[PDB]
């Protein structure tokens, strides 16, 4: 049946409809920091979000996506391990029922409270649906969230969530600046992997930032009041929407820093 994160349709079941789930380059993974190799051949990341145009925020039943206008090169990622230009299409988060879990990537087996994914697609493939069919189709910027001080730039997101509580609800969400979600440092780890939700396609260059951002308990608590279900269905809190770490297999994680 339809996939989700419960006991009967969670990540351990996905391989039955999506056999690539047991593939050779599945995400997320544990980042073993001692084994990642510094690659001095790696460039600095180029995040150019000055002209970003957010449009809408949507509860899609798994997460909430903040969507952007990607019909022009307004918000792009380049540099780092990437060839070419990748356009921002949406960002979303993965989070836990408790502060001790929620991220998808782990760092020396450490789990963070949440993980932000800024999803970008390679403009050489013309649109997102074509890009996910290519091994270099997507570039996803992963940022860990730890609980501590509030993230001022997150509050506009937190405050609209009660308007999209249930699956299928959307709201206008313009003039949101995703630069306010970035940590100070852009040091990163990178490896080839996959989408972390079905269809689990192996099309992603992952770029995971070393430095987490901090958010407050109140901010993450508001994530946890969302619902997986549709309006007028039994309430299932949207929590623990993370896939756990998958086998690294024949892959090397590279680090941009020493
Ligand atoms: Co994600």
């Amino acid at each position: 049946h339809h996939w989700g994160y419960g006991k009967h349709n969670g990540p351990e079941h996905w391989h039955k409809d999506f056999p690539i789930a047991k593939g050779e380059r599945q995400s997320p993974v544990d980042i073993d920091t001692h084994t990642a190799k510094y690659d001095p051949s790696l460039k600095p990341l180029s995040v150019s979000y000055d002209q970003a145009t957010s449009l809408r925020i949507l509860n899609n039943g798994h997460a909430f996506n903040v969507e952007f206008d990607d019909s022009q090169d307004k918000a792009v990622l380049k540099g780092g391990p990437l060839d070419g230009t990748y356009r921002l299409i949406q960002f979303h988060f993965h989070w836990g029922s408790l502060d001790g879990q929620g991220s998808e990537h782990t760092v020396d087996k450490k789990k963070y409270a949440a993980e932000l994914h800024l999803v970008h697609w390679n403009t050489k493939y013309g649109d997102f649906g074509k890009a996910v069919q290519q091994p270099d189709g997507l570039a996803v910027l992963g940022i860990f969230l730890k609980v501590g001080s509030a993230k001022p730039g997150l509050q506009k997101v937190v405050d609209v969530l009660d308007s999209i509580k249930t699956k299928g609800k959307s709201a206008d969400f313009t003039n949101f600046d995703p630069r306010g979600l970035l940590p100070e440092s852009l040091d990163y780890w990178t490896y080839p992997g996959s989408l972390t939700t079905p269809p689990l396609l192996e099309c992603v260059t992952w770029i995971v930032l070393k430095e987490p951002i901090s958010v407050s308990s109140e901010q993450v608590l508001k994530f946890r009041k969302l619902n997986f279900n549709g309006e007028g269905e039994p309430e299932e809190l949207m929590v623990d929407n993370w896939r756990p770490a998958q086998p690294l297999k024949n892959r090397q994680i590279k680090a941009s820093f020493k």
